[PDB]
């Protein structure tokens, strides 16, 4: 439909800062689906959620990515007007899939701390099992029976480039974007309840193994910070789209097209942070790594 180009200043620093994420999401999840495989150590109940997590997000770093980059910077989708209604219905089940498995493995963290004694009967392959298979299908009943059917777009067609041709986007109207905002709330609150709790309990710990607020304080400072770096990696990244799907729908779609693909890549690139968080800051995955690039 000739749609404006669009393009941007010669500053195009864009390419260089978001297909490195696609390569980190790609190349080190990979890496990581081969070492839950290769290794007959890595084979816990615990570390199953951690591989599906690693296949789903390895989905849109080898989907959905490398597209997402094209039109975000290029602002004009040439690769067919096909491909618009499959392209939008993989990253609206896979990110939400990734949401209730990062849920799981909460849930999974809190039984493991809080209840140490009777873990292993409490928590088997089985409830690792049925995590996966709970997400997946939630992820792909929601997904296709919201935007595959096209029944997210029964009202607003006054964002000229739905109406368009090359354009690809996810308009959510005023009656479906409260069952969005619900999905992406109910995952969260139970997760920053959990690891408030887990905080709370190595607190008391920490309490208990000294005894002098200078010994406790580096305590405290160590039982923080890996919480916090989970917690601030989830919420930066997702909250920021929520907020904006939000605040359009009940608004009358004021927001600039130029916004929308920038805001999009921050739920993205929660997937390039993903692994790297639960993987690779344990000493255990790090030697595996390490060995795996190695020769043997």
């Amino acid at each position: 439909c000739i749609k404006s180009s669009y393009a941007p200043w010669p500053r195009a620093i864009l390419y260089g800062v978001l297909g490195l994420g696609a390569l980190l999401a790609v190349f080190g999840n990979l890496l990581v689906i081969i070492a839950i495989l290769h290794f007959k150590q890595l084979h816990t109940p615990t570390n199953f959620l951690v591989a599906s997590l690693a296949c789903a997000d390895f989905l849109v770093g080898v989907t959905v990515m490398p597209f997402s980059t094209v039109r975000s910077v290029e602002s004009c989708w040439y690769f067919g007007e096909s491909y618009c209604k499959f392209h939008t219905c993989f990253d609206t089940s896979f990110c939400f899939a990734s949401l209730f498995h990062l849920c799981c493995i909460s849930i999974d963290r809190y039984i493991a701390v809080t209840d140490p004694l009777t873990y292993p009967t409490k928590f088997t392959v089985s409830v690792s099992g049925l995590c996966i298979a709970l997400s997946w299908f939630f992820s792909v009943t929601y997904s296709f029976s919201i935007f595959y059917t096209g029944a997210n777009e029964e009202g607003i067609e006054e964002l000229v480039a739905l109406t368009c041709v090359g354009g690809c986007q996810a308009p959510l109207n005023q009656n479906w974007v409260l069952l969005c905002f619900l999905l992406f709330f109910l995952p969260t609150v139970v997760m920053v309840f959990l690891y408030g709790r887990i905080f709370l309990v190595a607190k008391y710990q920490a309490r208990k193994i000294e005894g002098y607020k200078e010994r406790v304080a580096k305590r405290e400072r160590k039982a923080a910070k890996t919480l916090g770096i989970a917690m601030a990696a989830f919420l930066v990244s997702w909250l920021p789209y929520i907020i904006d799907a939000v605040i359009d729908a009940y608004m009358n779609f004021i927001t600039p097209a130029y916004v929308y693909e920038i805001l999009v890549w921050c739920v993205y690139y929660n997937s390039a942070m993903n692994p790297l968080i639960y993987a690779f800051f344990y000493p255990w995955f790090r030697k595996a790594i390490k060995l795996i690039v190695s020769g043997k």
